[PDB]
């Protein structure tokens, strides 16, 4: 197989450091120290401005049987987990396309472009012992998503790059709804707590009380967070993590918030999402027993673009819980614009 | 963003090689380094005032409490640093009472009174278990981080007396982090390193002491579902309640050599000794010493149900076996063994 050659690995004999640990130097800024040493170094991925990482398959030949099995047995086409994932599809189908047609096999690969929240799929592909296959897009007859594969690459080994790494994607032995944790970063120091992969980033942080802070979602995925790589996850209130455990959530009482309960309909379906407790601008936020009750997250502006300023909570607590996406910024389920009259506003269709 | 602020002015910066992820990377997050093979001696404790600690302790003092037991080395040092302060601002106030810290040999014990904020005439802090001034009537685990220093003075870490009544560690300086094949729990005296191979398991652990606080459930891993017949290290040790916590073939250490001062903890063989499986094996007792008091070597050991490498205990006074492993020859040479049944 030519796709692919290795450098130096992990069981090298490293005299200097610790190989699978971090090596190098960092300033702590609290501290204002410069510190070297190994252990364990978290980067925030989520919102770096080009992508240091980029999802390649071990084999395309292998990958291309792979598929081509998986289309003798029913299965019509494919979600993928991220939109990493879904940029590797988008960047190998032609590849494929060739492998399986140089080897007259009438079975051509076609993604479609994902603009909504990445959701699961029941079937799965397995290595090896109509004519399309087709990869995201919107939900259609002709291929149902019953009848599609998810979450059945994970990554075997990394590839050196300068400016940029890529992952290697090898079919899983088994079957899981869980993230691939390959690529999963959790820490905590200074009482300051990151959950984070590619592309979610969690931050929460002891101010008087432990409280989520903070979350960028690059993507809204369907995967399960590992348990070996959740912080505080004892005794725990489904119904009171932010971001739900169904959509990649941290079971974990960092994903928490006084006043706040599951975001089952937040705006999920918006692409990239970013999390925090602020006021959207030109709004306020006020607590009145005389409010209304959860519903769907709606959006500060309306469908003509007007802006809703009066805002209220029954019992939640201040900062309010703000979303910022890419058609504007809205509020929490537990906070409900004041006035009764709807201007026809936009709300999160999703529960989740 | 305010939060994303607040990241930046106290996250850490700067540049690392990953191995696992074949790559050199530059940015900013969180950096857990290893501190406790050889930072004990660049952090230290002061109080944030003497003054007002030695009113604190005259109260205290006044409503019987005798004495203290620190909750780690770097407390006792600092005890250690300032009692000549105390003692002085103690002698302005015109108040008879003197402070005497004792040298600590064994772990850092638990103690259920508490110093607050709002007929001997010492205030004993460590030592040895005396009638005069017994454990029961000693406060522990009152003090916590309030503040790091700057620049030149960035290693000063200074103390406040705690708001509220714990058994938890100070999690200020705790760091806890997991990526690629390893997942760490560390303060500035354990280093707790588990790593995944086929599985997680524990790998490797260094304690610069032994102390009886508890690990916060906020900086623990894998905290679900958690028996605790498995965790190797001792809840009451400060061992973090998490399934990194484990290894297969191994219950809770409860009789393994804490008194020893710095234990290390991992899972290879002790030089010149062998270990077999065994069902004619004894069951799980004392952690075992593999050398005599004499000064001779037990080379034959067994387990009955345990896995290989064997779990090791490394000391002061030499290398020691996990509770499940044994001696194979029943002829005691009056073995050295663990007597703390924690
Ligand atoms: C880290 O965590 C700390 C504590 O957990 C936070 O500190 C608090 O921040 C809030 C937000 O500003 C403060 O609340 C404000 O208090 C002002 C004064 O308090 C009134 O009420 C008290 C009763 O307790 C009286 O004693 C006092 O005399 C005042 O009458 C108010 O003026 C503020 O009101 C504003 O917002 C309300 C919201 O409805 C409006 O109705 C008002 O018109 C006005 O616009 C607000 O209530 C609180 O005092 C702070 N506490 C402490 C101890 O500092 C930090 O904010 C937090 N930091 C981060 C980054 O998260
Ligand atoms: O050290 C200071 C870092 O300065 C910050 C600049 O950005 C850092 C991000 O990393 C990118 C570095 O760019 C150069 C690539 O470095 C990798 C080592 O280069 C050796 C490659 O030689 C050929 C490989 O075969
Ligand atoms: C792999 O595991 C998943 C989850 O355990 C299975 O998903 C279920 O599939 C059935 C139908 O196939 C659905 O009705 C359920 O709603 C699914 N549960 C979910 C999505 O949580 C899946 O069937 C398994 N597939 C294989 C090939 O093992
Ligand atoms: C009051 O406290 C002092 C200091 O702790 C005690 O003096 C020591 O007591 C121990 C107890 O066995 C002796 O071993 C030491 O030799 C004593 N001196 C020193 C310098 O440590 C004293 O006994 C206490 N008095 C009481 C309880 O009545
Ligand atoms: C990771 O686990 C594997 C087993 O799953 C270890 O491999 C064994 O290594 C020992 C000595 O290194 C050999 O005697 C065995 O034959 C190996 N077994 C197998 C199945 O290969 C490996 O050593 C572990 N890695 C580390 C770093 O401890
Ligand atoms: C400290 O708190 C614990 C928590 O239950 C309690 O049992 C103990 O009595 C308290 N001790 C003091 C001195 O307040």
């Amino acid at each position: 197989h030519h796709h692919h050659s290795s450098g130096v690995d992990l069981g090298t004999e490293n005299l200097y450091f610790q190989s699978n640990a971090d090596t190098g130097c960092a300033i702590d800024i609290s501290r204002q120290e410069l510190r070297c040493g190994s252990g364990v170094f978290i980067h925030n991925d989520v919102e770096a401005w080009m992508d240091r990482y980029k999802y390649y398959p071990e084999t395309p030949q292998g990958l291309a049987k792979i598929i081509q099995k998986a289309h003798k047995e029913g299965v019509c086409g494919l979600r993928s987990v991220s939109r990493l994932e879904h940029q590797m599809w988008e960047a190998v189908k032609d590849e494929l396309n060739t492998l399986l047609k140089e080897n007259g096999v009438d079975l051509s690969v076609v993604v479609e472009k994902q603009e909504g929240m990445y959701k699961s799929a029941p079937k799965r592909l397995t290595a090896t012992t109509n004519n399309t296959f087709v990869v995201d897009g919107p939900e259609t007859k002709e291929c149902p998503t019953q009848n599609r594969a998810w979450n059945s690459l994970e990554v075997e080994d990394f590839g050196f790059g300068l400016t940029s790494t890529r992952m290697f994607l090898k079919v899983r032995e088994s079957n899981t709804t869980e993230c691939d944790s390959k690529i999963i970063g959790t820490a905590v120091k200074n009482n300051l707590a990151i959950h984070s992969d590619l592309s979610y980033w969690i931050e929460s942080r002891l101010n008087d009380t432990w409280k989520l802070e903070r979350a960028v979602l690059g993507e809204v995925k369907s995967c399960t967070w590992p348990e070996t790589h959740t912080l505080w996850g004892d005794g725990i209130l489904e119904s009171d993590l932010i971001i739900p455990v169904t959509l990649a959530g941290p079971r974990s009482n960092h994903n928490r918030r006084p006043g706040y309960k599951t975001q089952n309909q937040g705006p999920w379906d918006e692409g990239r999402v970013e999390i925090d407790f602020d006021y959207c601008p030109g709004t306020t936020v006020t607590l009145s027993e005389s409010c209304g009750h959860r519903g769907p997250a709606t959006r500060t502006t309306t469908e003509s673009g007007k802006l809703i300023t009066d805002w209220c909570c029954r019992s939640c607590t201040l900062p309010p819980l703000r979303y910022q996406t890419d058609s504007g910024c809205w509020y929490g389920m537990e906070i409900r614009p004041q006035r009764h009259d709807e201007k026809t506003l936009v709300q999160s269709q999703v529960n989740a």
